[PDB]
């Protein structure tokens, strides 16, 4: 099995290079990871917060990280120039809390007595993209408020706080509603807007959760007794919309089976998202996705990475 010939046969196209980013795309970076390494990273169901991983397997530019001391079953994949994963020490050197093992308390844990008791190794520094050493995303600061879409319920567009900063991107969390909301973002993303914005949009916005009567909310009186500003305007960008055309081929990871990498088609387009369909499966299958993900790629990247393809059902 074989791009070319698949190509041929359907008289299709794939995707250029060119459409994704360079970090989406890119195949001649080695992967370092071993097994056994232990790191940080974010739990994907909880973006907000950090936890001890060890890397389970290596597949290709990939790698499958565990939670040490919880159940396999958490496992999850990333790739080797993720942004959301980071080096041994990390956490304590930039402000952020680490929920530790299994059994552990935030008030018993430290990582050279944990590699002693494990006779682990941290994975090295120099694997990481993010160490929050790369310049901060200009205007905005942790404690800043602004208007997001909520990308669970993406009809609402709520009151929203930037409650991290890591390199060049931040977080942006729903005020009073859960974590599990919480999502990372940078200054062109197009879920965000300043302070005023649905206003002038004449769209509603959602109050942040039990707030008292929420027709009659005002942005000028929760500022002030939040005692926080505003992210200013001059700091969102416009993203332009991406170039992805129906029917364009490319490779993406599986989502109820995210080990697998299959081929995939674009099945129908937004100004930043896509919907991928598996080729020769059920339509049922399908699922938008935005364009920047981490997890979609151009043809061959499988094939220059040496992870498996999964040819069409
Ligand atoms: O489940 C919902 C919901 C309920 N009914 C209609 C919609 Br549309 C959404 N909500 C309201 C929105 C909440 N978002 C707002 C900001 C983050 C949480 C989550 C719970």
């Amino acid at each position: 099995w074989s791009w070319e010939s698949y190509l041929e046969e359907q008289k299709a196209i794939t995707a250029p290079v060119s459409l994704f980013q360079d970090s989406q795309a890119v195949t001649h970076n080695k992967n370092g990871f071993k097994l056994g390494m232990k790191l940080e990273g974010i739990d994907p169901q909880h973006p907000s917060m950090y936890f001890i991983l060890t890397v389970a397997e290596v597949c290709g530019y990939r790698l499958r990280l565990h939670f040490d001391g919880y159940s396999e079953c958490h496992d999850f994949w990333v790739n080797a120039n993720s942004p959301d994963i980071h080096p041994a020490g990390w956490f304590e050197k930039t402000g952020h809390k680490l929920q530790p093992p299994k059994g552990y308390k935030e008030e018993e844990f430290s990582w050279s007595q944990y590699l002693r008791s494990t006779r682990a190794q941290a994975a090295p520094k120099h694997l990481f993209v993010s160490q929050s050493h790369s310049p901060p995303p200009l205007g905005f600061q942790v404690g800043m408020k602004l208007e997001a879409v909520d990308r669970m319920n993406p009809s609402l567009v709520c009151v929203a706080s930037v409650t991290d900063v890591v390199d060049s991107r931040f977080l942006v969390h729903f005020d009073n509603w859960d974590d599990t909301y919480d999502y990372w973002c940078d200054p062109s993303s197009p879920y965000i807007h300043p302070v005023g914005w649905c206003q002038k949009q004449g769209k509603p916005l959602t109050p942040p959760q039990d707030y008292p009567d929420p027709d009659n909310f005002c942005w000028e009186k929760y500022l002030e007794e939040t005692g926080a500003s505003a992210v200013p305007t001059w700091a969102f960008k416009v993203r332009p919309p991406h170039s992805f055309l129906v029917n364009m081929k490319l490779e993406a990871v599986d989502r109820r089976n995210p080990a697998l990498i299959r081929v995939a088609s674009v099945e129908d387009v937004e100004d930043h998202r896509i919907k991928i369909h598996f080729d020769g499966w059920s339509h049922g299958y399908d699922f938008w996705i935005d364009a920047d993900h981490p997890d979609i790629h151009p043809a061959g990247w499988c094939s220059k990475t040496g992870h498996p393809l999964q040819p069409p059902l």
